[PDB]
C-alpha cells in the first residue's frame, strides 16, 4: 500500500483560513499557534477558550460595534511571537472570505471544521477551483476531502518534534506509539542537547582542521557520523571531544582513513567526559 | 522560535514536479516513490541508481508504459536542463502538488521558486534543496513501524543529526518490542468495540465505552494489543459496568496483561 509523505512545514508569516471555532477548531490553533502563522478564523461563535488564549482584542458580540463591517477583528498588535489570531470575522463562511486584499497573498493552507458536511464539500471544491489543485485544503474527519492529515504529535524538549502518522489503522494505534516513544524519552531524562550541540560543533571543527580536506571529506562526515551514531542521542552531551579528536587523527592518518571504531561499551568508558 | 507544522500528506496519484536527478534527487525520489504520487523528473543526466531503482523504462521525454501508484516508478522524465515548457499540465484543471529543486545552479534554482509561485501563487509548494529561504517546508528524519506507522523527526534550529539519533533510538526501541502484529490488533480492537457496544448500547453509555475502551488499550499498549483476550475482556467489561457503577479502576497491568491476554 501506498505511504503519505511527512513533511515539516515553515509557516512563519504564511497566512492561513481556518473555519470553524468550535472543539475541533480549537485543536487546529493549538498546533498552528505556535507556528508563526498568520491566521483569518471564520467562525459565528467561538469556543470559550479562544479568545483569552489567542486573541484578546476580540471583542464580545453585545458591545455595540459601529463600524461598517462589524463581523471583522484585526490584531492590531499581532506578530509571529505573539501565538495570537491574526484576524477573526464573526459569521458563517461566505465565499468572500477567501479574497486576501493585496493579490500577491495567498493561503498556504484552508481548513474546515464546521458541522455541516454538504457545505464543507463546497468550500473544498470552490478553494480548489479558485486556488487550483495545489492548493492545501483538510476538511475535518473527512478524509477524501483531505490534502493531508494531522496524527499524533509529541515534543522532546522544545526543538524536536515527532510526527506519528498512520496508513489505515484506527488514529488510536498512533496515540499508543507516541505514549511509548514518549515513555522511552521520559525514562531517559536530560540529553543535555544544549551541550550536545556545543561538543558536535568542536568535533566537527577539530576534525575539519586535522581534516586533510577536499576529497576524503566525506570521512569527516561519514567519521562525524557513525562516532555520534555509536554515543547516540543519550550520550553526545557528553562526549570527550579532545579524546575522539586524538582518535580521529590516528584513524584518518595512520590506518588509512579506518572508519573502524573501537566496540560501543569501550567507546563510551574511554571517549566520555 | 516557532514549530514547524508536521504533516502527511496523502499523494496517491497526484503530479509531483522533480528538478535534477542527481545525489540529491534521489534521495527526493527514495521518499516520493512510495507515496504512489505520479512524478516527472526533470534531468539533462542521472545518478545512475534511478533508472534501476526507479525508471526501468527509460531503458527527450519518456512515459512509463505501465505506471500505477503500486510501481514506486517515474511516470514521466525529460531529459534535458528544466525548461519554463515543462511547467505545462495536459488538462489544466490539473496541478503539480510538490514541485521540487535539486539542480547545483542557484540564479536557476531561485528563478524556478519565483516563476512557480508567480504562475500558481504562493500558495504553490516548493522546495529548493538546501536553500532554506525558498523552502515552504523540510523534509526531516524519518522511520517505519511495520508497513502502516510513519514517523517523522523534525528538529527546530538544531542540526539534522540530532533527528537521525532520536530516530534511530525510536528505530531500536520498536525493534527491541518485536513483531506487534497489528493486523490482528486492529480486528481484536474492533470485536472489543462490538463487544462492548451490546454489553451496553444506550446512547447514555456512549462516554462510558469510548473511556473503557480507551484506558484498556492505554494499558495493553502498542506491544499487547494483538494479543488481547476479547472475550474475556468483554466479561470484565460487563463487571466494571453494571456491578461497580461504571467502574474504570483495571485490574494493575501486569494482571491484565496475564489474564487478559490469550
Ligand atoms: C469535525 O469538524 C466538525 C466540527 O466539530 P466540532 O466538534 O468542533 O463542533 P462544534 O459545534 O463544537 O464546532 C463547530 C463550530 O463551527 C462554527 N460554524 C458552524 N457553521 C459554520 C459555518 N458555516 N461557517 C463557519 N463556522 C461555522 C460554529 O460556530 C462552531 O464554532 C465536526 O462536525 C466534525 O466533522
Ligand atoms: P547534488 O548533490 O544532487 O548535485 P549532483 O551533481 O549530484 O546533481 C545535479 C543534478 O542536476 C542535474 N541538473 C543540473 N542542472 C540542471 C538544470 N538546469 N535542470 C535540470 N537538471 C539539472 C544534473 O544533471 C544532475 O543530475
Amino acid at each position: 500500500m501506498v505511504k503519505s509523505l511527512q513533511l515539516a512545514h515553515q509557516l512563519k508569516d504564511k497566512r492561513i483560513l481556518l473555519i470553524g471555532g468550535g472543539e475541533v477548531g480549537l485543536t487546529r490553533l493549538y498546533k498552528l499557534m505556535p507556528t508563526g502563522c498568520k491566521l483569518t478564523l471564520v467562525s459565528p461563535d467561538l469556543h470559550k477558550s479562544i479568545i483569552p488564549k489567542f486573541g484578546k482584542f476580540i471583542q464580545n458580540k453585545d458591545q455595540p460595534d459601529y463600524r461598517e463591517d462589524a463581523k471583522r477583528f484585526i490584531n492590531p498588535n499581532w506578530d509571529p511571537t505573539k501565538n495570537e489570531i491574526y484576524e477573526y470575522i464573526r459569521s458563517d463562511f461566505k465565499d468572500e472570505y477567501l479574497d486576501l486584499e493585496n493579490e500577491n497573498d495567498a493561503w498556504y493552507i484552508i481548513m474546515t471544521c464546521i458541522p455541516d458536511h454538504p457545505e464543507s464539500a463546497r468550500i473544498y471544491h470552490l478553494c480548489k477551483e479558485r486556488f487550483g489543485k495545489q492548493q492545501l485544503v483538510n476538511v475535518a474527519d473527512k478524509p477524501d476531502l483531505c490534502d493531508f492529515y494531522f496524527g499524533a504529535n509529541l515534543e522532546i524538549g522544545d526543538r524536536l518534534q515527532i510526527l506519528i502518522s498512520t496508513n489505515g489503522l484506527s488514529p488510536r494505534f498512533g496515540a499508543l506509539v507516541r505514549d511509548e516513544i514518549r515513555n522511552l524519552f521520559t525514562q531517559m531524562g536530560d540529553l543535555a542537547l544544549e551541550d550536545a550541540v556545543v561538543k558536535l560543533g568542536e568535533l566537527r571543527r577539530g576534525i575539519r582542521l586535522l581534516a586533510p580536506d577536499d576529497k576524503d571529506v566525506k570521512y569527516r562526515m561519514d567519521w562525524a557520523r557513525r562516532c555520534t551514531d555509536l554515543f547516540g542521542i543519550q550520550h553526545c552531551h557528553n562526549i570527550d571531544v579532545k579524546r575522539l579528536l586524538d582518535l580521529f587523527k590516528v584513524m584518518f592518518q595512520e590506518q588509512n582513513c579506518s572508519l573502524q571504531f573501537p566496540p560501543r561499551e569501550r567507546l563510551l568508558s574511554e571517549y566520555c567526559s
